[PDB]
C-alpha cells in the first residue's frame, strides 16, 4: 500500500493501510 500505515521511521512498506 501507500496511502496511509507507510511512515518514513520505518523505511519500509508493512503490508497494508
Amino acid at each position: 500500500c501507500g496511502q496511509r500505515e507507510t511512515p518514513e521511521g520505518a523505511e519500509a512498506k508493512p503490508w497494508y493501510c
